[PDB]
């Protein structure tokens, strides 16, 4: 019993609140971190799983400027069609096949275009600024309110005793802290469902992309059976 | 010598003019399909597995690689959040699709790829060869008829009667080669279906996975 309302600030700056509030600060850089690499690789991860050839790949992250591998096959289709002539059903239906790979080559050119657009591009964004500027902040912060609750304790050792305006301040300056930290949270809170938002972008492409090989495909099958049928 | 030049111009003349091109003809359709399903199978290998390091078998699958990378930072973030758990929903529609697709690369390869090899190494060489073969006999025969009818003008009855047996030996074995190459024809044809067939599948089953995954985010973000 000496001290009192010193020993008070110093039991909250430097007790239980101190640690809560040190603890919360590095919960959330930890999930930045996190949040950082995981983004990172799935960029990655998607890049080569839309273009497995590293060629084609290297011309997607330019942006297509490349061809894709329907494409090729539709046109070597097309091509040994037209010298197989139409005295046959083999060669006309090189074309049909070959028109149709043709078809699936376009809405995968959308489906590079978009995932590119709507979920790689925003993802490079998030990771190479505001993550970025929000664990440098996370880390300044985390500084700072370790520094005061050193120097006042230093100080209470020292002093003994701490005036009580400037105890007040330093009771005021943690506050903004308790504050700051609780900002981040709820940013963070947002920035969370943004980032599912983002799946979303990539699924919906995807869906799209695959809905569009099916009518593609289920038409040329007609063509087909008919061929067959009527040879 | 009628009958003498009856049979020399059968043989030699327009009718025999006519079987040398249906053979040729054929040759020609043989190569142009020889060489037409080499290259459309090596596109199809391409196309289904773009990554040249990769097409040796036709390593995993691009789609289960994402998958994993989706599935190992969906568990590192937790289940407090609402991104942790989304990439373990979307991580496990990505190896589904993997799933897919490993059956694609698989029923394309056996149902398509294979059948053209086969076709290319065996049944189309040996044609050709046959092709190659009957179409010298037949002009051997041509010629030595030719010639025994410059050594002797006037050919005996019997002898004749060879020339035209001969002759029609090969007309027959044309006939047979059109309506072989009439089935392959058709068979060919078939094939491409078998492909086709499989590709619908694959994005039909992609559909439903990705149909799936949609409202589970979708119902993610509007509890969020
Ligand atoms: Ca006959």
């Amino acid at each position: 019993q000496f001290h009192k309302a010193t020993q008070k600030v110093s039991e909250k700056v430097g007790g239980a609140e101190g640690t809560k509030l040190d603890d919360d600060f590095k919960e959330m850089e930890r999930k930045v971190d996190v949040t950082s690499r995981a983004v990172m690789e799935i960029m990655t991860k998607t890049i080569e799983y839309l273009q497995p050839n590293p060629a084609s790949r290297a011309k997607l992250s330019m942006i297509p400027g490349y061809p894709q591998a329907e494409a090729l096959l539709a046109e070597a289709m097309l091509k040994f069609g037209r010298e197989l002539g139409d005295d046959c059903n083999f060669g006309p239906a090189l074309g049909e096949v070959g028109e149709a790979m043709r078809e699936l080559s376009e809405v995968k050119d959308s489906l590079d275009i978009e995932v590119k657009q709507n979920f790689i591009d925003p993802l490079q964004n998030l990771h190479d600024k505001d993550l970025r500027e929000i664990q440098s902040a996370l880390q300044h912060h985390l500084k700072k309110l370790e520094g005061r609750r050193l120097d006042f304790d230093y100080k209470k050792k020292r002093q003994g005793k701490i005036p009580d305006e400037e105890l007040r301040q330093a009771l005021e300056k943690f506050d903004e802290s308790k504050e700051i930290a609780e900002s981040s949270m709820f940013n963070l809170l947002e920035m969370d469902i943004e980032q599912v938002s983002q799946l979303s972008a990539l699924v919906q492409a995807q869906l799209e992309y695959h809905k569009q090989a099916v009518q593609i495909l289920q038409q040329v099958t007609v063509r087909l059976e008919e061929r067959i049928r009527q040879a």
